[PDB]
């Protein structure tokens, strides 16, 4: 039953939380298996990495507990207290300025819209420290010529500093995913500098690059800052590539703004013909890298990341509305509806086929080239490479899962994220036996069973893992009223007449 399964799921999130509450409360890094924990600043400040990432977590929860709404309650109360009393920015260290956007910026966006329409806790006091947090994490886009940020920046000085490695080189999804967090921030304030510092990073990409044209929408990894030019590296919907795509279907949804969906649209036609492909012998739809160019070779190895394209296909053919509606408008994309599903299936069998039900951080295809170490899949659909056995709680999969549910309605995809969450529940456990000491951590390896735990505990299992697997099971959730962040922040849609009286427009167009 889909109480039941809720019932389940915020006991998994509460013992994960009391467990952190208890040891390691008020710190960014945490391990359940030891108790330990650290902050992420050379100087030991606390970025409130966990607690920010899972307040909204904690809000939705509250909203339709019935059996720890109190408990819940009291948690936001503790949280919002530690964010207003504890957590301080002004802190004199260099941070990833994309993670700390969508984790901390996000978060805290999320917390005060929440806040709002759910009436708990006092939004002002997420809103006050999302401003202070945006405007230390603004002040990356003004080092460089062409509007594009360095990786880094100091949250006290304001000096920006650009990727260690890589030649320099900014990745490209960290400055194509800091749109939906600053826009919906400007439209909050009404100041539309973090808007326009923003969307800016858009048209030296475009332009410089001959992106639409040379590319087919599809985008390397590495985009050197100061010449606004992609260094050589490879073109994947992995890491450093995947939410560059999100946030340009995102931003449509969120904004209303056209250019995004059209881009969008560009970038997904181009996937469709240079990275999909099917594997052997089940024909399961994968988006595969290109390491050499276009007219290289097709790798099919792909990051468990990529499984968040379902959602985000789904999302984009539907404009959240459920398929029933969606099917008769003009706007639907059958092509993107039928893939979207196509790749689900793809992600939740990259679980369903792996020893312990969890899918590894990567995974290779087979493309019928798969000729040693490496692990074959029980239906042999993909192998995995004995270095990428770990799993790192990561949500992509049961986040495509919801999306797919609630636009659908097809429960198969109920029984899929219950399986999931079964997996988790019986192989990240430590005291699996014990509710009063059971917490659920990280592994270095789940192919091997029992599965081999690691100690650390991520905060996206509490922002998104945990959160996708508890919407999955909420009978209503209007999806054409919220967008989503990339860490699972959710925003609500923007008026447009609003936006135009701001004079938040888009600036500027290809
Ligand atoms: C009803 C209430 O508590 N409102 C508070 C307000 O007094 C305070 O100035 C602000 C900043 O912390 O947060 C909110
Ligand atoms: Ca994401």
């Amino acid at each position: 039953g889909a109480g039941e399964m809720r019932d389940r799921i915020e006991s998994m999130f509460l013992e994960s939380w009391r467990d952190y509450s208890k040891h390691g409360w008020g710190y960014d890094v945490y391990g359940p298996i030891e108790h330990t924990s650290h902050n992420m600043p050379r100087g030991n400040q606390p970025l409130g990495w966990i607690i920010v990432d899972s307040v909204d977590t904690l809000m939705l929860m509250y909203n339709s507990s019935t059996l720890y709404k109190s408990e819940f309650e009291a948690e936001i109360q503790r949280s919002e207290h530690w964010i207003n009393d504890v957590l301080d920015f002004d802190i004199d260290a260099e941070v990833n300025v994309f993670e700390t956007t969508i984790r901390m910026l996000g978060g805290l966006l999320s917390a005060y819209h929440l806040s709002d329409v759910l009436e708990v806790g006092n939004k002002t006091v997420y809103l006050n420290k999302a401003i202070d947090l945006g405007d230390r994490l603004a002040l990356a886009f003004l080092s460089t010529q062409t509007g594009i940020p360095y990786s880094s920046i100091n949250l006290h000085s304001g000096q920006a500093v650009k990727n260690h490695a890589d030649g320099g080189a900014s990745s490209t999804a960290e400055f194509t995913t800091l749109q939906m967090e600053f826009k919906y921030l400007a439209y909050l304030t009404g100041n539309r500098t973090y808007w326009e510092l923003v969307e800016r990073v858009y048209e030296p990409l475009y332009k410089n690059n001959d992106l639409l044209n040379t590319y087919d929408g599809l985008v390397p990894i590495y985009t050197f800052p100061d010449t606004g030019k992609f260094g050589a590296s490879t073109i994947r919907f992995g890491s450093r590539g995947d939410s560059f795509y999100e946030y340009l279907l995102k931003q449509y949804l969120l904004t209303h703004e056209t250019l995004y969906y059209d881009l969008y649209r560009k970038s997904m036609e181009g996937m469709k013909k240079h990275l999909l492909a099917q594997s052997k012998p089940s024909s399961l739809w994968y988006i595969g890298e290109r390491e050499q160019g276009l007219h290289g070779q097709l790798s099919p190895k792909m990051d468990h990341l990529v499984c968040f394209m379902g959602g985000l296909l789904a999302s984009g053919s539907t404009e959240g509305l459920s398929i029933h509606e969606a099917r008769r408008r003009p706007f639907f994309s059958k092509s993107d509806w039928d893939l979207a599903k196509g790749i689900t299936d793809t992600c939740y069998q990259m679980y369903k086929q792996s020893s312990s039900g969890l899918a590894p951080e990567i995974v290779v295809f087979n493309d019928g080239n798969i000729k040693d170490g490496w692990w074959r899949s029980s239906v042999g659909d993909f192998f995995v490479k004995p270095l990428d056995r770990h799993n790192l709680q990561r949500p992509e999969t049961v986040e495509s899962i919801m999306f797919m549910y609630h636009l659908s309605h097809d429960h198969k995809y109920r029984e899929w994220g219950a399986e999931i969450a079964t997996s988790f529940f019986e192989n990240t456990c430590v005291d699996c036996n014990d509710p009063k000491l059971r917490r659920f951590t990280s592994l270095s390896d789940c192919i091997t069973l029992p599965t081999k735990k690691s100690n650390n505990m991520e905060s996206f299992w509490l922002a998104e893992t945990l959160k996708y697997l508890y919407i999955l099971f909420l009978d209503e959730f209007d999806l054409t009223k919220v967008v989503f962040n990339t860490e699972a922040h959710p925003f609500p849609v923007l008026d447009e007449e609003i936006l135009k009286s701001q004079s938040l427009t888009t600036g500027w167009s290809l």
